RNA sequence: AAAAAAAAA
């Protein structure tokens, strides 16, 4: 019969079918065999009759079944050639390689050159690869960097524009003075929770008050009560679920998964006002064991809104923060409590994954200044700790009360992917480990970092444990968590910013605090929709991760690009046929090295040790090494930026 | 080129 298969584009736009079949087999497709399909796209393919060259077949498309986009994004461009208008497109992505015929009547009288635009296929000619295209959006001024952004957003398919429906129901809504009184909903008013967020953040989901006692300590998670605003399968709730999260990005800009007037105010825990939350509340004896927990509807007012930086400075005693002194007997609880849930965390497995974080700091007008560091002190360790451990419980309640519900899941890693690990790790004088590959825990994993924290290419390391532990991901199946170290896990403390959360508190409401309020046919269909719901999440959580990379890699090579001539050093992140990619230690951008123009000799790629290899002198280029290097341009085609070695 | 745990965002 004929094959069916998801299509990616890599280097010069030859690339990769995926098939749908039961092995997931991977054919390659040249340039000239995709018949005018493009990244991402489900197509029908044939395998060619030609023998194959080695490692994998080789295909040729057939058809396209499904087209992954139906807009993209690109620039629009205008000339006047003896008496006539003559209309270009350049699209964004480097991917979109077909030649394009711009429909007259798509555009307005009134677009100007350089004007970033939207626009769909309207026609393709197969053999060609040249087609005509309409635009359908005017999207704005192709050099402001915000509108590059919401390019990429709109080329990754993530929803930003204000939907005017959304936005008149939600400022609808209004805080329901009666509801604190119910008999389900413990009145916790007078404890002294408190928030600890980024400066910036205006929603704020979690609030936490820590109470002494005499075998050890009582720990309350607020968490805001969105399912009490958010009705299922309303008008708003439909639109977060297509959001799924709310999307963070350089610079303040935020997408929020539900609009402002709940987002920030109505279910933010600001502080001094009264708001409905669900209380995880956890005993734990001295020895941080959790003896008992319950689950309930709540009121509290927050007391204080913190930041990580007030708190964290006032640790190192260095300043000190404005509040009672019912919140820092709450506050040096909590961290106390922090610091031994932590470690009962690593006694039970636990993998530290921490490497090199950075954001873009840009000004006024969108555009890049500089690139940050960014740290994770005491206090946003203190936060974690607690989130976890509600996370944790809530998994557990549900599970243990025979509810389906969205885990958060990662697999143990494969034997095979590990063994590969390990081989290219020694090269870089890392320990080999002892451990059972079939069977390794997360200890185990734990230990094998930490013999080798002295090793100066510890974090090169990380990097590659990373890649080699794969995604994590939401899943109805109870599989494990294997970096956190728990069988059972789950989203429960953040429902302002992802679905998931919301599913988690609409399950605890349906079955736990108020089943009488709803049918078993609602308790049905939200069952019959987890798989789905994930999936969902499961799919836009890779758009936003690709969407970030991108938006990152734009700013960051259009801030590079006046910063030619500049020396950098770093080490070498990847090996590839085309060169070398060197991580710069101020920014911690890869940028790439062209094998061409290496010095001192012909260098040819063997894929044996991932090295590039000098075909006199024997130099050896392998990843990990210490390099210094020239910015000898930007590619603003594909943003790379590209070095030259020194 | 390829890709990633946790937490607050
Ligand atoms: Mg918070």
């Amino acid at each position: 019969k004929k094959l069916q298969g998801i299509l990616t584009l890599g280097n010069k736009n030859s690339g990769f079918i995926r098939s749908l079949d039961d092995d997931k087999t991977v054919y390659y497709v040249h340039y000239s065999n995709l018949t005018g399909a493009l990244d991402g796209d489900l197509v029908e393919f044939c395998k060619l009759d030609k023998p194959q060259f080695g490692d994998k077949f080789d295909a040729a498309v057939i058809t396209i079944l499904k087209r992954a986009r139906i807009l993209y994004a690109g620039n629009f461009l205008v000339d006047q050639n003896e008496f006539a208008l003559e209309y270009k497109i350049v699209a964004d992505n480097p991917r979109f390689y077909l030649t394009m015929i711009v429909n007259p009547d798509s555009i307005p009288n009134n677009l100007a050159s350089n004007t970033k635009i939207a626009f769909q296929i309207d026609e393709y000619d197969p053999d060609n690869n040249l087609c005509k295209v309409s635009v359908q959006q005017v999207l704005g001024n192709n050099d402001d960097p915000l509108i590059n952004i919401k390019a990429i957003m709109l080329d990754n398919s993530i929803v930003f524009e204000t939907n005017d429906v959304v936005e008149q129901h939600a400022n609808k809504l209004s805080f329901d003075t009666e509801e604190q009184h119910k008999a389900y909903r413990q009145d916790l008013t007078d404890l002294a929770f408190v928030t600890v967020d980024p400066t910036t953040s205006k929603d704020l989901a979690d609030a936490i008050y820590v109470k002494t006692i005499p075998t050890g300590f009582v720990l309350y998670v607020a968490i805001a009560d969105v399912a009490h605003y958010v009705n299922r399968n309303s008008e708003i709730d439909i639109e977060a679920k297509h959001k799924t999260s709310s999307i963070y990005l350089p610079g303040h800009y935020v997408v929020p998964m539900l609009p402002e007037q709940l987002s920030n105010q109505l279910c933010s825990l600001n502080p001094a006002q009264k708001r409905y939350v669900v209380v995880c509340e956890i005993s734990f004896d001295n020895q941080g064991r959790i003896k008992t927990n319950k689950l309930y509807p709540a009121t509290i007012i927050s007391k204080n809104r913190f930041s990580y930086d007030q708190v964290n400075k006032w640790l190192n005693n260095k300043s000190e923060l404005n509040c009672d002194e019912t919140v820092i007997n709450s506050l040096k609880a909590a961290f106390t409590l922090s610091d031994l849930i932590q470690a009962q965390r690593q006694k039970r497995g636990t993998i530290d994954l921490s490497h090199k974080e950075t954001e873009i700091v840009v000004d006024e007008h969108y555009f890049p200044i500089k690139i940050n560091f960014l740290v994770h002190d005491k206090a946003e360790t203190m936060i974690e700790n607690l989130m976890v451990v509600a996370n944790e419980t809530v998994a557990w309640v549900l599970t243990n009360n025979k509810i389906a519900l969205p885990y958060r899941v990662h697999p143990r890693p494969s034997k095979k992917k590990l063994q590969s690990l390990i081989e290219t790790v020694g090269e870089l004088n890392i320990t080999k480990p002892q451990f059972n590959l079939d069977t390794v825990t997360s200890s185990q994993i734990a230990s094998w970092l930490n013999e080798n924290k002295d090793n100066p290419s510890y974090e090169i390391f990380v990097i590659l444990l990373l890649r080699t532990l794969g995604k994590a991901f939401y899943s109805v199946n109870p599989l494990m968590h294997f970096s956190i170290g728990s069988n059972h896990y789950t989203h429960f403390t953040s429902p302002i910013r992802r679905y998931i959360d919301l599913t988690i508190h609409r399950l605890l409401w349906m079955h736990l605090f108020t089943p009488d309020q709803f049918t078993d046919n609602e308790r049905d269909q939200l069952k019959q929709e987890l798989e789905k719901i994930a999936d969902t999440v499961n799919d836009t959580e890779i758009k936003i991760i690709n969407c970030e990379r991108n938006a990152n890699d734009y700013l960051t090579t259009l801030l590079l690009s006046k910063q030619i001539g500049k020396t950098f050093s770093g080490f070498i992140s990847a090996i590839t046929s085309f060169g070398i990619f060197m991580r710069m230690d101020e920014n911690n951008f890869d940028g790439l090295i062209k094998i061409t123009t290496i010095p001192d000799d012909f260098f040819i790629f063997e894929k044996e040790k991932m090295v590039l290899k000098g075909r006199k002198t024997n130099k050896v280029y392998k990843i990990g090494d210490r390099l210094e290097a020239k910015l000898s341009e930007i590619d603003f085609i594909q943003k790379r930026a590209i070095l030259t070695l020194i």
